[PDB]
């Protein structure tokens, strides 16, 4: 066998090795045909009906054209096809752990559900991997092209979620630079995101301004502290913050924009209500529920996009409310937006404050009086993907003239006009009442609260609190 | 109120009036979101993602270009705001009969499983819209914007499905060109093709050939035997040749692809093994089934590409059959194309025909036996959306010099390059039995009934 | 009634008779032979595009935005004058330009006539008036209702601001309820106008890069409002992070493109060819009167025919005259370029002025390394990166409305949208080129380069 | 050394060795850069502003990429970095003859100035690049990346322009024949050109873009042919490459034969043929040439761009009044006049206006007009090889035989398809713009028309 063509709307005609395609063609990938990338995104966005499938497919791929571009490059890195094969394999599989509504699952409902679990889609992912090879016999297959599933299925998982001192097994340190491909731990820098800014404008209505193909031919493998590590061109520092410029700006624009969110928030809602009735058979026939469902590779397996129309199409009167809830969706019955605000200070309100929140507005004093079930409150960490770090700081660059010889660039060597800050949260609050009357006097509330707590004056405040 | 305005990738930010939003955000209308444009196309395209919605907005939008642009050109056809809306309305709801993977549905599944019946996504649309109305108090919303309810939702319902002498009720003969916008009966050239064409090219990786911007742009009425008629300007007609080339290279590439389509056949059959079996509530909390949903609006507003994953999730053993099928599709492990003809020029076999086709396939004895139900026969159809007949001898153009006389322009004149026939057809075969051994004899069944039918070809 | 014109960037645009009247003209047709990037296009191999479809874009973005606000508001009581007037205007505001686009009034004049103060805007309302009294345009101004007095002053004013000292209502064009309008093709208040949305777009479809920021959504959330007693364009509140995305988006465009450090250079190159040429082209204005190409601004019959032309006029010279001049362009072809010394880091706000930059190769040439070069040798570029207000946040100069109240115009600070945005909006680096390109002259330009560095206090290789 | 990489708009970042760098960098290469690809296009599709140099860059690179495609999926077929080079220098190299305004100059201009000559661009690329690599030293540097040149210079020439006086090319032998038809194929018209062009006209012209030219390299291999090694594509491709020919005369009818284009080509032309005697161009020697004769000599033809046009323009000089004149009535949208269009060989176009001047009209006319007045522009639209199909001039192969090549025939695809693949039609212009003179015009061309036959 060689290779299956593939025609995607952002790469192009994309070719994919037997093996590849052995993967992609079983239950546990095929399962994100049916997951949205953008989630409650497409209630907005109306092009953004993709969903992690193709996405992941655009991973696999610029994985490949990266590790291949290095290997060309650089002969004396030893690159083999067996490396190409497991990077490749990792950029496909990273995705696999997402749940319903993608980011809503991991961010938003099993926080809330299983508040005693620490679970992301990462960790889903490395289990849905394990499940994938195991039942579809795909083992052999790997040896049968070269790889040692032993070594290689360590390694493909390091690539996903990190190490399970140099504390990967998977690979030795001169191939180090094989794990910054897929998900780079140190900057955030990695084929994920490179596919779902091409993509995500694609669908979106936008145009990205960072170009994948670029920094890949110029990307060069040098020392840095005693490890082999991927770097970049000087000359290319500023398209890097221009890169998390546009991932911020496609955060505030789409995937934290305010309806979408609050169509998130009632999903979520929504399949708390449900989480004691809905059953999906797992190993064994055992039963799970949406939020046990993660302990269960089989069960998980069967957890998609799909059980919003279980919900909504249901007749059990036990699931009346979660039903409700989602026919709101659908009538456009959502709750309303009241405003946004800021935290001035440099602490930031902790996970554990947010129940609180709508509690402390409606304490606030400024028609009708409302109560903290009336009101919703958001609270949203917007950064450079490193929390308080500027990921910058973590990329190692070389010169035109001095190609081997790694260097650090700081944010003042390159411009005045950067962020101060790589962090920040906005509060968002929303009112469950949609009359007129109940919206003015949520507004009263809102910037009263503001004022109180000193967080910065929402931007309609004249307005909306004369 | 004011306007809503969404952005859509293909048609950038598009207004939308309070009365299309309120449609709009109904049960009935978002249901869309879960029927995919291409059906089984996305398990060949994956960038064909997209659902019915969308395309239903971007078909709203473009419907209410053209209507304006002919308002703001000819004062003098007296346009209303009433007209606009309604020409929107039917732009926007011509896509709501669609069931489960879109053309799947009402070109396969309907046919098979109720053969008595005569449905189509258009009388669906009809049936959709008038439940969509009437469940959700819109009437007195089209009132409170001038709207007339009882000749507007006829208008409405004659544009997308045709007449229920001038055959029309709801717009009279001096408003005839309000008709040919949202699904022209007359020669196949509207609004949804070109969202389609647009829409289609951007997810699929194609390209669009024909300008529909540029149609609009040069598009006037004028009097055609006594008609009002939408004309298009003299020099398009290359265009206009081009845009039905187009839709067929994108039924040859995609609509039609060979994976595609059986994909789209193993649903079929899957969805018929499931049929008695799932339930779908409608009105009143009668059960039906799928192939009876068509007859409760309210059952049918729930029947999406869900039911592909409830058949794939099921642990009920009645379901083994249907869940096995499906479960084939995910391991790639499809039914198996055996051949097809060459195309011939008749367009000869008729839809009727279609049922009797494996039966015949299985009746020839060539030179391991197989029997009808082995056999998938599908019949393909390239056309310029008329059968045999030229839709540009159908259109109306006029002159830069006189712009109010309408005119004809034949193929001779525009080139001799375009095609002599305007109609071919082709029939592929498929296995579903996948073992060597039962390929092998579905190929001499094959060879031996296309040279039974007087047909060609490996 | 009206021509339509098949643009890549926006599709089928229609033209009004008037407007098509003023494009086939002999100084409106000038800008094709005007490159938009000018040397850019010696980096950028897509960036063939010149001036002339450029304006046609912004004329059109212009038209869009007074229509989409006339429709929305009947009672701002827009006139099609008015609409007109807005056309011309974003038709004819780069009718200014001279060859290579900002070569020519950022290198070469400033070289060339230090004495003189000259921009591509004054230009533009020059060759303007020298469009409209050579072709006839007046009468079919007045044909199509425009009132020529007014409407040119308006156009004029629209182009390069107020003609006519404290102040109020500085405007003669229009009113104060008609303030809006002056909004739409060259905002001095804030930068933020139609120009800039056609290059962004056109810049980034030819250059391969790529635009953060969507004009037409701008222009549908756009109403006028009050503001002191004017009547204002605003944004809808929630747009105040677009607009900061833009101004973003221009900076990554020179960044990457307009200050490419070789675009540059061929720049300067080229600026230096016409400087050695600059004697010995002729090129014929009023009367037979003959200019040079730094005096052909002085009579719009000669700057009518001064075009990216005069480049190749120059390469494929054979007087003897000509030949310095004539090698520099040879050395663009055969890619043996000035050589790129060094840059500075960036610092806070734009300390060296404009007045300063003819001082600086003489200072470089003066420093004294501890390890010889004269002034003649050295180029050394400013480079400004902003908001395009110098030290000044646009932003605060926006006017906004919100969806609950969309008669109320608002002020929106910078910290009430994020805190990762700039602490500063404007900042300056420098960077050096030796035109000598042997090893010996290019490691003593390094020297020279440094040391200046050093004595200047300034930082960076 | 390495590689310098350009940002194409139409292809993204493209990586160009070293030895391609060296032959860009020089006048005979960066001339394309004052020459537009579709000459007067640009005077009505304003976003055709894109020169032959952008076009070069991007067929060579597309060279590149099928040479290469084929070399990493056959590498029992021996292929070269050298072979690798030659086919990127040649599809670089190809549009190097171009004149002013692109298929103005050969397709107009010099049959008129020079009917005795024979003369295309593809000779004029030839001829300038063996000026091109003689006057910048380029053969020692092609050593320098092991490159033949004796035999290297050959194989690309003949790459351009075919064989140049049985296996009639010495450039490379019959088991490397597939080479030739990378860049300018002569036996079906497929070839990279019409890819980038494809490409990069509509992103320019506005009409909307794909990638099946990508597609087509993927599904490319070599088979042998008739004891030839022929590149073959998927059967399953058959219906790409019909459209690829429906595309190109799409392009044709909409933008390269539009109606003003060409009568604005037509002004051009008219323009330099009044200037050709006065426009001096220095060549070889300082021996001076006209425009017209810088075909003759490469050093001055190095010097024949775009740029003429200006020179005219912007004259002074007495002589040109009657060129600059034309030019003039360009800017101020003054066109020669459209007088009617009907629906045969190059060698009767030039008589063509002689003859409708000669017609003699019933009708009573206020002027009477000379053969000077007219223009006739004969508009052939084909698929590129006159009467012939040339999907019959491929070679396909199945998925299950990759290596048999097979032939596939029209009826076997589709009845849709055309019948006919040439067709002609006949355009008529008038120079003289007044009222007068465009009634009595339109006279003579229908008593021509009846005359003739084919009303
Ligand atoms: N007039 C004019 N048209 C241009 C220009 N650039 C591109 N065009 C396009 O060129 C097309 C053809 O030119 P027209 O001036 O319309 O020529 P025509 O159709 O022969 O003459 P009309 O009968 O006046 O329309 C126009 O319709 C425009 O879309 C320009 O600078 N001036
Ligand atoms: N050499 C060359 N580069 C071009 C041309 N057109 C566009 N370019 C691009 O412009 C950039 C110009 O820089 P170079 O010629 O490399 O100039 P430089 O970087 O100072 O010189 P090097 O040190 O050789 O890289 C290149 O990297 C190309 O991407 C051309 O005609 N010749
Ligand atoms: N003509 C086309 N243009 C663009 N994309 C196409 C075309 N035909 C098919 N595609 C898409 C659908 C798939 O994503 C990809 C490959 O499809 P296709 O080439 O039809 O392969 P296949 O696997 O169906 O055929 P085979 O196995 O016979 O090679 O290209
Ligand atoms: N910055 C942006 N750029 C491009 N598209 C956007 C942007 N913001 C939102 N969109 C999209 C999402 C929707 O399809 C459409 C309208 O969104 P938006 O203006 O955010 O409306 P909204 O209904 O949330 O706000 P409001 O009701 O306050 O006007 O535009
Ligand atoms: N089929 C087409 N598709 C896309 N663009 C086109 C097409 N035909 C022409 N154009 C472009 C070129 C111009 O910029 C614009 C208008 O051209 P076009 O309509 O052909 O000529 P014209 O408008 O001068 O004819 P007329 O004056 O007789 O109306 O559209
Ligand atoms: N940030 C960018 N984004 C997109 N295109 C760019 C960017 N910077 C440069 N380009 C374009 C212009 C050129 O066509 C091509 C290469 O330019 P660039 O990488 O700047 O090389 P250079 O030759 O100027 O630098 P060096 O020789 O130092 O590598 O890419
Ligand atoms: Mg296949
Ligand atoms: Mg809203
Ligand atoms: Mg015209
Ligand atoms: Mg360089």
């Amino acid at each position: 066998d060689t290779m299956k063509v593939i025609n995607d709307p952002i790469h192009g005609h994309i070719e994919l090795h037997p093996l590849l395609v052995r993967i992609i063609d079983t239950p546990q990938f095929q399962r994100l045909r049916y997951i949205k990338q953008l989630g409650g995104g497409y209630y907005v966005f109306p092009g953004a009906s993709h969903n992690r499938f193709e996405h992941s497919l655009g991973v696999g791929y610029l994985a490949g054209c990266l590790v291949h571009a290095l290997g060309e490059k650089q002969p004396e890195l030893q690159i083999s096809e067996r490396d190409v094969l497991c990077v490749q394999i990792a950029g496909l599989c990273r995705n696999l752990g997402h749940g319903p509504f993608s980011h809503m699952f991991d961010g938003r409902f099993i926080p809330l559900a299983r508040p005693e679990v620490k679970w992301t889609h990462e960790q889903g992912s490395v289990m849905m991997f394990e499940h994938l090879i195991n039942s579809n016999g795909i083992k052999p297959v790997m040896e049968q092209y070269g790889l040692i599933p032993e070594e290689d299925i360590c390694f493909i998982k390091e690539q996903i979620v990190g190490p399970l001192l140099w504390p990967y097994k998977g690979r030795p340190e001169n191939k180090s630079f094989l794990y910054e491909i897929v998900s780079n731990k140190r900057n955030g820098i990695d084929v994920d995101k490179w596919d779902y800014f091409a993509r995500d404008c694609h669908h979106l209505g936008i145009q990205n301004n960072f170009d994948y193909k670029r920094f890949i031919k110029f990307a060069r493998v040098c020392e840095v502290d005693n490890e082999l590590r991927i770097c970049a061109r000087d000359k290319e520092v500023g398209n890097l913050y221009d890169m998390f410029h546009t991932r911020n700006s496609l955060h505030r624009r789409a995937y934290q924009h305010k309806v979408g969110n609050i169509i998130d928030t009632m999903i979520t809602d929504a399949f708390l209500k449900a989480d004691d009735y809905i059953e999906i058979t797992g190993a064994g026939g055992k039963k799970y529920r949406i939020s046990t469902a993660i302990d269960d590779m089989e069960a998980y397996t069967k957890l998609t996009d799909n059980i919003f129309l279980e919900i909504l199409y249901s007749t059990d009167p036990k699931l009346k409310d979660a039903r409700e809830i989602l026919k709101q969706i659908e009538y456009r019955n959502l709750f309303k937006y009241v405003g946004e605000t800021q935290p001035t200070g440099q602490i930031k309100i902790k996970r554990e404050d947010y129940e609180s929140l709508p509690k402390e507005v409606a304490s606030a004093k400024p028609d009708v009086k409302l109560k903290a079930e009336d009101f919703i409150v958001d609270v949203i960490n917007m950064d450079y993907g490193m929390q308080e770090k500027n990921p910058i700081d973590h990329v190692s660059f070389y010169c035109k003239t001095a190609p081997n010889r790694a260097i650090r660039i700081t944010k003042n060597q390159v411009s005045q006009l950067l962020p101060e800050k790589f962090a920040e949260q906005l509060i968002r609050v929303y009112c469950k009442k949609v009359d007129r009357k109940s919206l003015y006097a949520a507004r009263q509330y809102f910037v009263q609260w503001c004022a109180d707590r000193n967080f910065t004056k929402p931007q309609d405040g004249d307005v909306i609190a004369p």
